[PDB]
């Protein structure tokens, strides 16, 4: 038999997966890959006579908008449900995360102690003005993020703490977060907000960066640091959907999270599955345990507050 994966991941990363795939099942993985808005849209426009039976994407925000599309199948799946955190999974079984992304705070040790960090609020405290840097607002991680605090702390703190980071700005808001972590290793920036898998990216291309940037995990006495996936779930017209479910179970497991998570320098979401040395080096760090979903349902909500703020 065979299956169609529409996934918004980097081909080199699926590559592998679909190999290792065929080779435990005999099934051949046809990967078709494009951005996640294209994606969604095109598997939108093909309708009931769509060729794709998995779609992996990007951001419980993009995730969200399949549902809300209706895109996807709920499937009730015994082996997503134990192997994947309810927190990092649809409510209502449309989608499964597979691998966990910390956005967090990174910081210049040579110039901050890390006694000065604590909260993602804090940095619009007027001690870091002419300090902070961020990655653009226009972007589904900065809006995932603005999200889950709208829900955690409110439109109107949310308000004034997005306000604040614009205003202790250092530098215009980067276009990726890869350049953001750059300018911290370049002395533009002493602190900034990224997500972890790009440290982890770079420090592996320039270990030295690690003299300039380090990770800090926010929110620690609180709710715990936002946590982001990338996830997986049936297409609703799929013609093959059990086969598809079957797929997206095996991602779940031990052999399949390491291939999909720690080859991109993300967390497993399955927890039973020890995070690559790279990662776990980080150190260990509590996660916001609210279902990551809330980063679509109040994406707009995140939208027009960042645009009310003036971060572009
Ligand atoms: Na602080
Ligand atoms: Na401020
Ligand atoms: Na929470």
């Amino acid at each position: 038999n065979e299956i169609v994966v529409y996934s918004a991941r980097a081909d080199e990363l699926l590559k592998p997966i679909a190999e290792a795939y065929q080779q435990k099942t005999g099934t051949k993985v046809t990967v078709v890959s494009d951005k996640a808005g294209p994606l969604m849209e095109r598997l939108k426009a093909e309708g009931k006579n769509t060729q794709a039976d998995v779609l992996i994407t990007v951001d419980g925000g993009n995730l969200w908008q399949a549902t809300q599309a209706g895109v996807l199948r709920p499937i009730n799946s015994s082996v997503l449900k134990s192997n994947i955190p309810s927190h990092l999974r649809d409510p209502k079984n449309h989608w499964f995360g597979l691998s966990v992304r910390a956005r967090t705070i990174f910081y210049n040790p040579n110039k901050v102690n890390p006694s000065e960090l604590s909260t993602y609020a804090d940095l619009a405290d007027p001690k870091w003005k002419g300090r902070l840097c961020l990655r653009t607002s226009n972007n589904v991680y900065n809006q995932s993020l603005v999200a889950t605090m709208i829900a955690n702390h409110g439109q109107a703190t949310t308000d004034r703490v997005v306000k604040g980071w614009v205003a202790n700005l250092a530098a215009a808001p980067f276009a990726n977060d890869t350049a953001l972590l750059e300018a911290i290793d370049a002395g533009r920036c002493d602190v900034g907000i990224a997500n972890t898998y790009y440290y982890g990216r770079l420090l592996n291309s320039k270990p030295q960066v690690a003299n300039n940037v380090k990770v800090f995990f926010a929110n620690q006495a609180g709710k715990g640091t936002h946590v982001n996936v990338s996830g997986a779930g049936v297409v609703k017209h799929s013609d093959n959907p059990a086969e598809a479910q079957k797929f997206i179970e095996w991602l779940s497991s031990n052999e399949a999270q390491r291939l999909y998570a720690d080859r991109n320098f993300e967390y497993p979401a399955n927890i039973q599955v020890t995070p690559t040395p790279a990662v776990a080096r980080w150190g260990r760090f509590k996660q916001d345990f609210i279902n990551v979903s809330v980063a679509g349902q109040n994406q707009q909500k995140a939208i027009m507050t960042m645009k009310r703020a003036g971060y572009k």
